[PDB]
DNA sequence: ATGAATCTATTGGTCAAGG
DNA sequence: CCTTGACCAATAGATTCAT
């Protein structure tokens, strides 16, 4: 069958449909060891980890949490975010 | 001064090929 | 099957643009 038992979307096959139906059970099994970030697909976290380090940038620390960052301006929205005092 | 438009960086949903 | 990753829309914040 491989259908959505909530919304009735199609696949070809049943891993995309498993992945699928964790946006309507919330489950994210696969949760970011630098960061509180989780998600429904072990890609998707792959690709989150970029943004704590990538070939071709640096790393930028949190003072505070010492959380490593690639791109220095997420870093400055993260310290708004999470130190504001 | 204010809001619309438009950038960046990042993420969510989707789809399908590699292992 | 699980893993992988390209692609496109959406999101949040920053900035520019129009008036
Ligand atoms: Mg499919
Ligand atoms: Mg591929
Ligand atoms: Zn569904
Ligand atoms: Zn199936
Ligand atoms: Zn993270
Ligand atoms: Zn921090």
């Amino acid at each position: 069958s491989d259908t959505c038992e909530y919304c009735g979307k199609v696949f070809k096959n049943c891993s995309n449909l498993t992945v699928h139906r964790r946006s309507h059970t919330g489950e994210r099994p696969y949760k970011c060891e630098l960061c509180n970030y989780a998600c429904a697909q072990s890609s998707k976290l792959t690709r989150h980890m970029k943004t704590h380090g990538q070939v071709g940038k640096d790393v930028y620390k949190c003072e505070i949490c010492k959380m490593p960052f690639s791109v220095y301006s997420t870093l400055e929205k993260h310290m708004k975010k999470w130190h504001s005092d």
